């Protein structure tokens, strides 16, 4: 997987750098696109060296799932700093994906992020925004 990725493209989530997961898989999508699912309660998934530049305030991932679930998003590690949670109710089914958004703290520099899933959610995609 990408040994960098700028936080202000579209970051795939099945190109993920490492897991503690014994079950994720990456999966189709319905318009043959890609992502992670087969996820549980405590997988963490890293992404590393993202470049968040002079800031950003959001993040956004296009996600499917049938259960209410969260997702933190950490900096540098499992236990790094919580940048902030995504709420996620479910889209209506395990291939109807929606982009979903969450207020983050301010990051800049490069840093790597995990994302630590409450449940089970298909993540395709994800993109940080801008801080103004
Ligand atoms: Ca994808
Ligand atoms: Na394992």
């Amino acid at each position: 997987s990408p040994i960098r990725r700028d936080a202000f493209s579209i970051i795939e989530a099945e190109e993920y750098n490492s897991t503690n997961s014994s079950t994720l898989q990456v999966i189709g999508t319905p318009n043959n696109g890609r992502g992670i699912g087969y996820i549980e309660n405590g997988n963490t998934v890293t992404y590393s060296n993202i470049d968040f530049g002079s800031g950003a305030t959001g993040f956004s991932a296009t996600v499917a799932t049938e259960v209410n679930t969260s997702i933190q998003i950490r900096s540098d590690s499992p236990t790094g700093t919580l940048l902030g949670t995504l709420y996620v109710s479910s889209t209506g089914s395990w291939n109807t994906y929606n982009t979903v958004s969450t207020n983050i703290s301010k990051i800049t520099g490069v840093h790597d992020i995990v994302l630590v899933f409450s449940g089970p959610v298909n993540v395709d995609n994800f993109i940080f925004s801008r801080s103004s």
